């Protein structure tokens, strides 16, 4: 039962472009890529090549096959200690998800500083240039099981572990700068509405439901990050292709005690870019795993992640500067009032080992903080303080889940705790309270100070009565969802209505359409015209004059909020799809590899069957996939060289690759006998902004596709598609 | 600093007598003792001293004695994190206890055999006497819970953990030969009704009640093991002082593939010692943790417990050569008719560091056994294999309760088992199924060979129909008890009819009473009209006509059964109380001393109050407790020495002391005017046996007592002391 | 049938005195005796004469004695369904006891008001003498597991919950009116240092250990909890004959919005009675359930405890 | 066990049986059941042995397995009928 002679089960322990040998464990894949934090967990790393196979007792195991029995057609044996300890494992396999952002992918990675922080923060992760810092990064969908697909039409988590020399920092963040509500209090309402409705458990990974759309016309809190969701930030095209936010206010503490107020930014180095509605929702279908298997192979292939930590600051004295509640999580602070400043780097450079020990278990919380760093009185950040902790405890089994691998610090932890399930740690003090005599009080408390200090909160004033009453500065809904509709170009305003549209057109109750309809006329008009256009609704007189909200301290746009409207297009670890006949034109495939190396594209060559095909000079070509496997939806353009034509220019799925990449605005390029094609996307013969054609493929014609690709996709098509039948 | 200056928190980190300095962690205590077992738990031993308090994330904590709170009268707040984590913790420290033997005290230690076995065995472990295999032992009570007492009458378990280089073996054991049931389907009904019973929760650790006595009564199976129960048996002076016993007939199979049955034991090398009844029920009360304390203190003295492995073993072909079926856990192997052959030694030589990481997380379980063994059909055996791995699930938290360190094997384990809650290994390998082509197959099945091959069962024939039926042979209930009460002397068939006279006397219901007296009279009349006596109880006349059961085998005794009846005392590691006036003779002291340090018997030195004392000569004597502190039930004699005799001549603490002891059985030695003692004991003046006395406290006074120490008890003293008033 | 010819395994369903009969299930004992709570509770008992034996899943067992076996002295099958319930059953028994206040003894009863405190709180179960509030109690100790002896010397809890028609109210109190810290973030520390030292677990059920004095020592805020315990007030006679504190100051508030400071006390009507140190120490070995057994017996006798 | 919590997930409601149900089984977390019996255990006086063992019959009878014969060695093998 062996390996294939050739070693061609195992893959190359070098980087390698997707789909070129079979993923492998990340320490198996990328053995020399190291940290301090992946090299602690070699402790725990467990090999298999060249051992026997045991029980978890260490008995070897001679028959792996075969339960014991009384005769060989009689029954089974309650002695069977082999079976009977390998089916109780298997029986005990799972864990419960996480509440929310239970489907989520993993990887390791370092961060640095570009300068030191020192006259702001205290965080000894902050304070030096050249000290790196470990990280473990998780992306995640927000409503959907574990099982639930990745392209789905949701907010984004984007929490990291930073683990520091001065204790573990988590930075729970999503890939929009506000959140649905602004009271921790409203959040089990709020996920119950999003969630699947509890008499059927539908639907899964999807808001498009009455009881979300109930709640939303019933709180106008949550309008603003219903906007954003509804937008095509809501359907990005990869996790290295977003933004990410902490949301809150925090504060930073200086060693001379001086706090400033902070939002966190991550900035995508790869620029920011998302899919079209269509696209996303067929590739929960043809692929739930996309994003999953996208970094997996970006890590895989050397096109790591990276991303640029900024922080907003605010002094202490502007808290009440702006036109909204600094400490209001559902107001985000528009970048042309408050600059990011450019705070470091971040690079996930290697995948786990194992998904369940290391993924599945990781536990992030945003109680996690280090000297140097505190919190604010923002009322939905107070109610998560409560929360990370207790949930980790019935998910993870009990209280020393620090004690996973994963999640261990990697500086010293030493206190007076003791027990509680699965205690990995074995304390020798013979003390386990303080004060102590007995080990003359250690380990010992600590005073803060400018480094290396004990943690002391800020002495931040309190004055008022217990009250359970929101702030009436928090009670303002509807001018940041403007600014950020505003903000957006008009492509990207066509897919937010596309968006409330189809959302709203599954809701069963039409008058809870209705009510979605009369909030967005509070937002602006033109929106709600088009959305209510689309539901067959008519807007009132009333509706039509009602007054639009302010202005954000002047402000009528800020560009900062699109993801498309200032260029930022970067082509390294994209991919196209190319399109093969059974005798290709090896000239074409030359002049388009070498120029896709140049930038650092993939190719992924597809034909009508699997195996090889060789070109016109002998050239042996693998088939990565069927034109039906690998469809367009998995690639950001598509190129077909020519060659014998006729072997596809009737081939059903050929010709639907390219209608369905026409559609979702994807730049395609025909060399030769190839752009008899056009006649299938049936459009011009003097051309098109968005296909390249020539006699042959070169460096004119490659340059031209690479342009393309670096503005992501074809705008301009957008009024040539809804006649095409696709 | 809070330590006192000078040094006097810490204990010396050598050998000390008991009370001599605090108890400590083993490895603070004795950090030379080492073993492979040992060794391997270093990766996860957490030191203290010098370390900064921080919270389980690695943040230092400046303030350990404060909550956060809005002014320092006001509310406190939920962001205070570290406060929450350290209640978090607490509030989870506790897991459930083990549904039977809650109540246990466990050591580490090794094992060496004297000569290689594999003429009849291929257990690795076994193969050669220069291999050394750690051990981890616990042993406990059965009924009670975890903060049940030590000296209740109770069956003791003895489990030993072999931790092997071709797997753990877990020899999981009691301190009698047999159980109480013979089909482990009764396990549940037995264990409920020895339990407290269910309205209440009374009574703790005891069987003195009416349910126990009612299933009893109407399952003579259970009288044998009652039996044991009744004897002084059930009341062991240490554990370090009795036998252990796996009770079932399990096989060891040679690397020819031949089985001999084996039943496996334990010899204490510091022989076979009980307890009194009154004394053991007194004791749960002055010092509930008595037998936990004298294990941790001999181990930290050097008087290490050691028991010699013996097997008895009978060839395949002798299976149906005796009255009784080998199968039957009810029944025991008379050593007159197979003796035990002595195989191996084992030494307990370090305590746990931490009690709940290393004693209360132990997993034992018989199912864990290494080629070279095998099971049989004991209907009990069989049952067991089911239990032990399940409950450890719910106990310990799930599935991988093998990687909590005191688990772990220390040789190789490797398998294709994945996840499950607090799963600690990371597993490298591509594949997690076989035959898998992926890793090449690996960890792969092992053949069975001589050594280190993988585990087959020997292939036992297996004949008849599928049935729940208890084996005819296994119907005989009266033989053994009967067999057992007439290998007991005197003294303890009188012990062993005040157990049952004073356990009936608890039960509420006489006609329970009633039913027990009629099956002691199927065992021995004798016995069954003592205790009738006891209970106001008449015998009829067809109660008087039941013919005595058979002899085993032409047996009418067995030495091997009875604690006493050949001499097997060693002194090494008593302890003796010296009860101190205000003016000590210290001749007579230093006499004594230097006799008792000879022979490694401990002192404590009594008074009536703490402090020091001054001998005639001016040596100060340091006093180790009160006569009411330490009383005579703690040690095993006592002797007072001349001087001040006044001074405590009145003292009624030191008359009770004297008092107690003597109807204890306990050797009592009186020196010079402490002779003036003998008024409270009763004594004449020709003096008697068991009372030690003289002018001074040597020539041979010393040689004396420790002649009578070496006997155990004063057997001779019983028909004295119903007369005193104690 | 197993049970005696003249009925006398059976205890009488009337008030006995301590040792007359054998204790039994309340509501078999005193089966009229009833509240609203007690009352509540008759969807989830279980009686059992009468009716056949069964898996959990409704099959009647022909054979409770034996496992299924490849003849009679054969290997035990893995098919043996009833076996394996009731072994698994029996294998998952045991939930974690409480991290303190493990040991504890508890008992039905009512509460019923003198007069209305409407002047003073809204609170409905005191808003009229003939409002009748179920309670539930428990009485504890608070440093040994739930295995340990009662007559120790510690403090106890006395902890009643009310079920009022206005949700359940918890009074969670112990029998001295001040406790031995002043700030929760140390409970884990006191805690820790009064129970079990961590290397060996002992002392069960005793402050007498190094670690508990020094901390005692180290935190003189301990002093006055401290003189209580060692006072006769740490070894009651009897959960009947002990005070009940709930220690903090909480406040009333009545339907105009006022708030008064109150502390709760129970004053016990059989009067104050503890034993002495040699007596209850020694009571830990002769009868470790001596408190729940008087507690039971005293209900059984109609003895009932009360608390004002 | 692991997946609802413990050993009475037969009283989460849609699970429970709609005939009677009675044994000696105790505890566990999440007990429901408040049983009234004074055993819990059998043979028993104290309670006449309730609940009580029902014989085979054609109805409403105790579960007897069937008497199939077992014959041969132990062994981990497949039957070779099987490949
Ligand atoms: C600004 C608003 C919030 C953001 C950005 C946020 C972000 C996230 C993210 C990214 C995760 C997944 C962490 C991972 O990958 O494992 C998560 C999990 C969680 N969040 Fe939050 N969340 C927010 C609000 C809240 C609120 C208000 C609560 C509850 C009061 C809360 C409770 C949870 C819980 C229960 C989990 C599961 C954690 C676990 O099992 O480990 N979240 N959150
Ligand atoms: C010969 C008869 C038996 C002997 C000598 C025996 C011995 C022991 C001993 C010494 C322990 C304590 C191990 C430790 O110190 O942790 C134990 C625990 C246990 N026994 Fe047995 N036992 C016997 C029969 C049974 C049967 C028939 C069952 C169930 C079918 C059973 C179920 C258990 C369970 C559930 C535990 C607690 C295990 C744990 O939580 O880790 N025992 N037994
Ligand atoms: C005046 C001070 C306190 C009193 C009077 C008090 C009283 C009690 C009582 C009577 C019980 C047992 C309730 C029962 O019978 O089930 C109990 C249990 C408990 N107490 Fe408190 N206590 C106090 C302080 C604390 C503090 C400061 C903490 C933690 C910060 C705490 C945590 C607990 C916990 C964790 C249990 C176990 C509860 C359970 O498992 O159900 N106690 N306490």
């Amino acid at each position: 039962s062996l390996a294939p002679e050739d070693g061609s089960h195992r893959p190359a322990a070098e980087p390698t472009p997707p789909g070129a040998q079979p993923t492998a464990p990340g320490s198996l894949k990328a053995p020399d890529t190291r940290n301090e934090k992946l090299n602690s967990l070699e402790d725990v790393r467990k090999g298999s090549e060249n051992y026997a196979l045991t029980t978890n007792q260490g008995v070897r195991i001679a028959d792996d096959q075969n339960s014991l029995r009384a005769g060989s057609r009689g029954p089974t044996l309650l002695e069977d200690f082999i079976l009977r300890e390998k089916i109780t494992h298997f029986d005990h396999e799972r864990i419960p998800e996480r509440i929310v952002h239970a489907r989520g992918s993993a990887a390791h990675g370092y961060f640095q500083p570009y300068k030191s922080l020192s006259d702001i923060t205290k965080a000894d992760f902050l304070s030096d240039p050249n000290k790196i810092t470990p990280v473990f990064v998780r992306f995640s969908t927000v409503q959907g099981g574990a099982g639930s697909a990745d392209t789905v039409r949701d907010i984004r988590g984007f929490a990291t572990k930073f683990y520091t020399e001065e204790g573990i920092f988590d930075l729970v963040g999503n890939n929009t700068p506000i959140f649905f509500i602004q009271d921790a209090h409203k959040f089990p309402d709020f996920v119950h509405a999003v969630k699947p409705e509890p008499h059927w458990a539908i639907p899964q990974g999807q808001s498009a439901h009455d009881t979300f759309w109930d709640y939303v016309s019933l709180q106008p809190e949550t309008l603003h990050n219903v906007m954003w969701a509804m937008s095509d930030r809501g359907i990005p095209r990869s996790y290295r292709t977003m933004e990410g936010f902490g949301i809150h206010t925090f504060r930073l503490i200086n060693a001379e005690g001086k706090a400033t107020f902070v939002r966190f930014h991550w900035k995508p180095l790869a620029g920011k870019a998302s899919l079209v509605w269509d696209e996303a929702q067929k590739l929960t279908g043809r692929d739930p795993d996309f994003h999953r298997r996208e970094l997996w192979e970006a890590i895989e292939a050397g096109d790591f992640p990276e991303y640029e930590l900024g922080f907003q600051l605010i002094p202490e004295e502007d808290e009440f500067k702006f036109d909204f509640d600094l400490l209001d999580p559902t107001k985000l602070i528009p970048e042309e009032l408050v600059p990011v400043q450019r705070v470091g780097k971040m690079v996930l450079n290697r995948n786990p080992d194992n998904f369940f020990a290391e993924n599945e278990q990781a536990a992030f919380h945003p109680g996690h903080i280090v000297p140097g760093l505190d919190f604010t009185n923002d009322p939905l950040l107070q109610g998560r303080l409560y929360s990370y902790t207790d949930t980790q405890i019935s998910r993870l089994g009990g209280p020393n889940f620090h004690e996973i691998p994963i999640n261990r610090p990697t500086c010293p932890y030493h206190n007076f705790q003791r027990d509680g399930m699965h205690r990995m740690g074995i304390d020798t003090n013979p003390a386990n309270y303080e004060p102590n005599s007995i080990n003359d009080n250690w380990p010992r408390e600590t005073p803060p100070g400018p480094k290396r200090g004990g943690f002391e909160s800020y002495q931040e004033r309190v004055e008022g009565n217990k009250v359970r009453e929101r702030s009436p500065s928090f009670g303002e809904y509807y001018s940041h969802p403007r600014l950020f509709w505003l903000s957006q170009t008009p492509f990207e305003q066509r897919h937010i209505v596309d968006g409330f549209s189809f959302e709203l057109s599954k809701v069963v109750r039409p008058y809870i359409r209705e009510r979605v309809v009369d909030q967005l006329a509070h937002i602006d008009l033109t929106l709600a015209q088009a959305v209510a256009k689309n539901l067959g609704i008519e807007l009132t007189d009333d509706q039509l004059n009602i007054t639009p909200p302010p202005d954000v301290n002047g402000l009528k746009k800020d560009p900062s909020l699109s993801l498309y409207a200032i260029p930022d297009g970067d082509v390294k670890g994209r991919v196209v799809a190319i399109l093969l006949n059974d005798e290709v034109r090896s000239a074409d495939l030359l002049a388009i590899l070498k120029a896709l190396k140049a930038k650092g594209v993939h190719a992924k060559l597809l034909y009508s069957r699997m195996g090889e095909v060789t070109a016109d000079d002998g050239t042996v070509l693998p088939i990565a996939a069927t034109f039906a496997g690998a469809p367009s939806l998995t690639v950001d353009a598509v190129i077909v060289p020519c060659g014998n034509i006729a072997d596809i220019a009737d081939n059903g799925d050929a010709n639907y690759y390219l209608m369905e990449a026409y559609k979702h605005l994807k730049p395609i390029a025909l060399a030769g006998d190839a752009r008899k094609f056009k006649a299938t996307i049936k459009i011009a013969d003097q051309g098109e902004e968005g296909i390249v054609e020539a006699d042959s493929a070169d460096g004119s014609f490659m340059d031209e596709l690479l342009t393309l690709m670096a503005a992501h996709r074809v705008w301009s098509r957008i009024p040539k598609i809804d006649k095409i039948p696709a």
